[PDB]
């Protein structure tokens, strides 16, 4: 049975058993798949580790297919430097696949939008350096791509400045929108329905995440009016920074899909997550009005299946020094660092569910098998500004048979900083979790 369902905000597992690590993503369809081309990212550091690329014919179901860039041996992706926001386009007069970058030093210091080719989309791509334009390197930061319905390439910076790509993609000819209502804002993407184009941004504060917003246009030259925020208000974009709007086909229609990334500074690699939602357009209202935690991508409809196993009662799982829990009904908590829940299961899937909030820390989710010995361990990120009640984790798939799920306070509290010396993040270190279920 292959199932259908996106959850947001928990990792995902390919065909190798492996978290799906495909940060500030796009997707692009080629004869009947899906490729999802992102950073792959490490819970080392910052520095570019390679941008991956997943595969699949449902969106759901995603299989590796290679790092498709890796860390280069010098240059503007070599040793010391930041690769960020990958995006890919197919050019329509060469049928070239022609990647762009954001690169740079790992002060943000040096940026360079840069680019990379390949005959074939998953294929090993080359890099070639800076994009430029005027015959210089455009030294900007985070970047997206938008091609149009007549086949012109774009290229989208921070603040709304959009260049027109040359009709073999590897040249940025002209700077056709110099910047969009004066905005200071960044992870663009555009998207069009309907004949009107839209543009959307993040505000500036960092890995945290903010209520983003978008403009409209009758054309990408513009003029652009500002719409405001496409997502409720206070629910951050639902913890998400957008990082592109995928169309998704469904009948003679198509329904656009926003993608964005609920990241995890600083590890990434295992708990940095995904937010997808339809959006709903109404001439030049966009919006996504209801979070789903859980929906069927064929059905475009919030389902809830993780809900539907056996509750396992939270009075009777194994606790490692039961008074470092505080126990309510239907809901511990612990910031003890060390402190564990263990429960048994028969290797079949099971969900954990729990509240993230500004107060919160990083869990380690550990598998043991019957001899005792850790198979599986990954990191979940609880923290969040606003609250969330909603599934954490789910455990990857393993045969029928005999294991432990073992929860660890990690102690690990997230925070960061910018170069405008504010602290973000969590102030303490707490892991919360409402329930556990045996699918």
């Amino acid at each position: 049975k292959t199932e259908k369902v996106v959850n947001n905000g928990i990792p995902w597992f390919d065909d190798r058993g492996e978290i799906v690590n495909a940060h500030g993503a796009c997707i692009v369809e080629e004869n009947g798949r899906y490729y999802l081309f992102g950073e792959y990212k490490s819970d080392k550091s910052n520095a570019f580790p390679g941008f991956s690329c997943y595969s699949s014919d449902d969106l759901v179901n995603w299989k590796f297919e290679r790092v498709v860039l890796p860390m280069q041996s010098s240059g503007i992706l070599g040793p010391d430097r930041v690769g960020e926001r990958v995006k890919v386009m197919k050019c329509p007069s060469t049928g070239e696949y022609v990647m762009y970058m954001h690169a740079d030093d790992m002060n943000y210091k040096d940026p360079h939008i840069g680019y990379a080719t390949c005959s074939t989309i998953a294929g090993e791509y080359k890099l070639h350096g800076p994009l430029l334009y005027e015959g210089k390197p455009i030294r900007r930061w985070d970047m997206g791509t938008y091609q149009d319905t007549d086949g012109t390439g774009y290229l989208l910076l921070h603040g709304g400045i959009v260049y027109r790509l040359s009709k073999d993609y590897r040249t940025a000819e002209e700077k056709v929108v110099s910047g969009v209502g004066g905005s200071h804002g960044e992870s663009p993407a555009m998207f069009k329905k309907d004949g009107t184009y839209f543009f959307l941004f993040s505000n500036l504060t960092s890995w945290e995440k903010n209520d983003n917003f978008y403009f409209t246009a009758p054309s990408v030259k513009g003029p652009w009016t500002r719409q405001g925020l496409f997502a409720p208000e206070g629910s951050l974009t639902y913890n998400s920074q957008t990082t592109f709007v995928f169309p998704l086909k469904c009948g003679e229609d198509t329904i656009p899909m926003f993608m964005g990334d609920r990241w995890s500074y600083p590890h990434q690699a295992s708990a940095a997550t995904y937010v997808w939602m339809p959006m709903q357009v109404d001439g030049t209202k966009l919006s996504i009005p209801e979070y789903w935690p859980s929906w069927d991508v064929d059905k475009l409809k919030p389902v809830n299946p993780l809900r539907k196993g056996k509750t396992v009662d939270l009075k009777k799982i194994t606790f490692s020094k039961e008074a470092d829990w505080k126990v309510e009904e239907g809901r511990i908590s612990s910031n003890v660092k060390g402190s564990t829940l263990s429960i048994p299961f028969t290797g079949s899937c099971v969900a954990v569910m729990g509240e993230t909030n500004c107060h919160s820390g990083y869990a380690r989710m550990n598998i043991l098998d019957k001899k005792g010995e850790k198979i599986y361990s990954s990191l979940v990120d609880f923290y969040s500004k606003a609250n969330d009640h909603a599934t954490r984790f789910k455990t990857p798939q393993l045969a029928e048979g005999e294991y432990t799920l073992v929860i660890e306070v990690t102690g690990i509290s997230p925070t960061w900083t910018d170069k405008t010396k504010r602290i973000y993040g969590s102030d303490d270190c707490f892991v919360t979790i409402t329930d556990i279920v045996k699918l």
